[PDB]
């Protein structure tokens, strides 16, 4: 299907996320249909990002916003008790058996170190996203094309189907 | 994932139809994720309908529409050439080898008699779906409840996270 449809279709995914920092929808497509989906979110029995941010006092209202002040101590629990939305929809694949290999994955936002080492040894061979996450920096995606992996952007701009008024994506201050 | 999400990316993947009649689109989730995806159409090697709409004069510019005086040889001609949505989302599974036992089907529009009936047999045991088809009469699901099949709809006033300006599905005069 069309980039621009699946980068929206991610980021309708995203919506689904109950972090309080970023909104991050991950999509698998093989031979143009979807085969997996992700967003980022804590496991199973394991506190929602945005139900732990309310307890310690991390939010500010209007409608919650991540408060710059505690960002850090979110990066910090979210390394450890989030998954991202990348890894999410790899995940998935193992755990439901759907080979991904030769797959094309379409993230809303770019992957950070983590999850783009991953992605270069998933046996994807293509990664689409929108955004450049706020954590990168330049060169990033080396390690996604160095594995053979081929790697576009598109921009915000072509994405006019969505009512971006109703859509989250950066939920900080 | 919410059903308002899966029926609207239904509606994105709805719009890679080149059907001059009906977009449609459908979702196939299972345990949270898509694990295929459909949209009605053409087969390979075959003449897209609203190509072949152009060359037969069925079409009414502003942007074109299938004439009502038309949309009868259209749906002859439909009937034998175009798979529904439903159906290619089933298909891509058999062929690329995706159990959707369990599954949960999300479709833009009510399934015809003939999708009705493939679904009841697949193994899909929810259905849900926004808009009623054109040619449908009521009692049209009892085949799907009989099959023991959930059948539940969303309202389009519902589905407010895409811009309903650029999303096209009824395409007749
Ligand atoms: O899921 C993805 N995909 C990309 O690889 C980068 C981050 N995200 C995540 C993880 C976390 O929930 C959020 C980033 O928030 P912080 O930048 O505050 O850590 O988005
Ligand atoms: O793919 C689906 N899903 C539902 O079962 C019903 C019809 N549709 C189709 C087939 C055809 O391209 C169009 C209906 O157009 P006509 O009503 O003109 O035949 O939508
Ligand atoms: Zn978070
Ligand atoms: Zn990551
Ligand atoms: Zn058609
Ligand atoms: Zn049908």
């Amino acid at each position: 299907m069309k980039a621009s449809t699946v980068l929206q279709i991610a980021y309708l995914v995203s919506q689904e996320s109950k972090c309080c920092s970023w909104k991050v929808g991950a999509v698998i497509e093989k031979n143009g249909r979807i085969i997996s989906t992700g967003y980022n979110g804590s496991p199973a029995g394991g506190v929602n990002c945005c139900d732990y941010a309310a307890e310690q006092g991390w939010l500010l209202n209007k409608r919650f916003v991540l408060a710059k002040e505690h960002r850090s101590a979110h990066s910090e629990w979210s390394s450890k008790n989030e998954i991202h939305a990348e890894l999410n929809a790899i995940l998935f694949a193992a755990e439901n058996g759907s080979s991904i290999e030769g797959a094309t994955m379409y993230v809303t936002l770019s992957p950070c170190p983590d999850c783009a080492k991953a992605i270069a040894q998933s046996g994807i061979k293509k990664l689409v996203y929108c955004e450049t996450y706020d954590k990168n920096k330049p060169g990033w995606d080396d390690i996604l094309r160095n594995a053979g992996i081929e790697v576009f952007n598109v921009p915000k701009k072509n994405l006019n189907k969505l009512n971006w008024e109703n859509i989250n994506e950066f939920c900080g201050e």
